[PDB]
């Protein structure tokens, strides 16, 4: 894609803060920019969109390098457009905002070190914080701090036709290998474009783009898990079709990266007092997250351990009280005690594990900020019973969200000005975030 300037392109500034052992941090000036499917596309000669609503426009261009040719995205309107503001080393996402011609949904944003790269993060062996609040998080919502392997340019180096960058937020890749992207390895996704069926402004193209994911923190007020994803490709790599995998797919299994995790939800655990409104972790309450990527002799991940601050006082993780599947951190040994609990399919085993995952935590990842929606499941597996017939069986009661919680056009119509706010990020070695863990 290229880049246009008919909107002036200024991230929003976010300091966050670099520690190191012993306790010292030091204050880092950064920013974030918005994912480049929120903003703009349009010709690069005018302002007619080359897409809109759900549609490329196909009378202008009609296939992948023409049109990240012909076409540009351009600046954004972080704050009345987007619900998109920063304080400090503070960050607010806003859930819908509603502007004089147009309607936002939700936010995807990444962390600058320059106006044209992401700050990337070595996550192996250290340990990352921050703080966030959900209090005006409800079901159905999802505030997300995660770490992807993009790369720190969005793609310019590896790809001729992605001449936007990291700037304008292009690059982006997960574990559900998306093939919503509307621009993947510099060319437009327009190929075989499928315009969604519930999602107003979004469709599926032909491509999709994976890369190995660490899901830190997906939360509401109501529930939190964190997740390692690995793939048996580390990086960002682009895939075709349904053998992308991921959810919006027939076989959510069938590509190279594990759609599901290894996932820990306090709630799902077993501990439904431990998080959530006035509970031991109050979601109504700033809390600090800690996580720790722990290696073994030899080099490879070998845990992630949690801790929680409120008021103080540092809260380890709660116990996962299933019978068989004891233990407060993630491991390879719990993992395949916690898939044989809950016979979930063990796709993270299949696809590598701790070792995979810590492959691409060893190496520089993109820290990614969101608040979203959930137009496959309504987000039920965070938050409610998963499968809705479920309840009893192991796994499948996540958070105390109703079954019928969670839809998409329901929850925007009801709750548009829920918001998440990220804040006071602190990374460094183990034991240097937070004293007294
Ligand atoms: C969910 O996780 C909670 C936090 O991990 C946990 O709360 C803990 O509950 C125990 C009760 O067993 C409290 O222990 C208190 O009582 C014992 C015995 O009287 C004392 O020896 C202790 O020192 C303590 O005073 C913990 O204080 C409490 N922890 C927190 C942080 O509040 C729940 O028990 C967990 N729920 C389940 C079902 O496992
Ligand atoms: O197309 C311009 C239009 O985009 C809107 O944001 C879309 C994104 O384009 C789309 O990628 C995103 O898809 C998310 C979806 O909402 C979730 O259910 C889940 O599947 O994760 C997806 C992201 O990976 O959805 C939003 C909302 O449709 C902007 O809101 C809008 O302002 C802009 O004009
Ligand atoms: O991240 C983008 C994408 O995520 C989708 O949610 C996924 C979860 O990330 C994933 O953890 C979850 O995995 C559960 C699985 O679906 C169940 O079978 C269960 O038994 O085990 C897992 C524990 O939760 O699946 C969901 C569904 O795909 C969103 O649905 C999607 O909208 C979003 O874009
Ligand atoms: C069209 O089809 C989607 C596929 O996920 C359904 O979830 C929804 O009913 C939409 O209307």
């Amino acid at each position: 894609q290229n880049a246009c300037t008919l909107t002036a392109e200024n991230h929003p500034s976010l300091t966050w803060s670099k520690c190191t052992s012993g306790g010292s941090c030091t204050s880092v000036q950064g920013s974030i920019t918005i994912d480049a499917n929120w903003r703009w596309t349009h010709r690069t000669d005018s302002a007619t969109n080359c897409y809109e609503g759900n549609k490329w426009d196909t009378s202008y261009c009609s296939d992948g390098p023409s049109c990240a040719s012909k076409c540009c995205i351009d600046g954004a309107d972080y704050s009345s457009t987007y619900g998109i503001t920063t304080s400090g080393n503070s960050l607010n996402l806003k859930f819908v905002t509603k502007g004089q011609y147009s309607t936002n949904i939700g936010s995807r944003t990444y962390l600058m070190e320059s106006d044209t790269k992401y700050q990337m993060f070595q996550l192996l062996g250290n340990e990352f914080t921050f703080d966030v609040d959900v209090s005006n998080l409800g079901c159905g919502l999802n505030g997300a701090l995660y770490f992807v392997s993009m790369d720190a340019d969005g793609g310019m180096s590896k790809y001729s036709g992605n001449k936007a960058g990291a700037k304008y937020g292009t690059g982006y890749c997960d574990s559900q290998c998306p093939r919503d992207l509307k621009f993947i390895n510099g060319e437009a996704n327009v190929e075989n474009w499928q315009s969604s069926t519930n999602d107003a402004n979004a469709g599926t193209g032909k491509y999709g783009s994976c890369c190995s994911e660490m899901d830190v923190w997906e939360a509401n007020n109501m529930a939190a898990a964190f997740t390692p994803h690995p793939c048996t490709v580390i990086g960002q790599s682009r895939c075709e079709g349904d053998s992308c995998g991921g959810t919006y797919s027939t076989d959510r299994y069938a590509g190279i990266c594990d759609p599901d995790g290894c996932d820990f939800n306090s709630y799902r655990q077993g501990n439904k007092t431990f998080y959530g409104k006035g509970m031991t972790v109050d979601t109504t309450k700033k809390i600090t997250v800690v996580t720790q990527f722990l290696k073994n002799s030899a080099g490879e991940l070998s845990e992630i351990k949690r801790f929680y601050v409120q008021n103080g006082k540092v809260i380890p993780n709660s116990e996962s009280t299933i019978p068989g599947v004891e233990g407060n951190s993630i491991t390879q040994d719990w993992c395949d005690r916690q898939k044989a609990a809950f016979g979930d399919v063990t796709d993270f085993q299949d696809k590598g594990g701790m070792v995979q995952m810590g492959k691409a935590l060893a190496g520089p990842m993109v820290l990614v900020m969101s608040i979203w929606d959930d137009h496959a499941v309504n987000m039920l597996w965070l938050d409610s019973t998963w499968p809705i017939d479920g309840a009893g069986k192991p796994g499948a009661e996540r958070g105390a969200c109703p079954t019928t919680s969670g839809v998409p056009a329901e929850v925007e119509a009801e709750a548009p000005n829920s918001n998440v706010i990220f804040s006071n990020i602190r990374f460094g070695p183990i034991g240097s975030t937070v004293s007294g863990l």
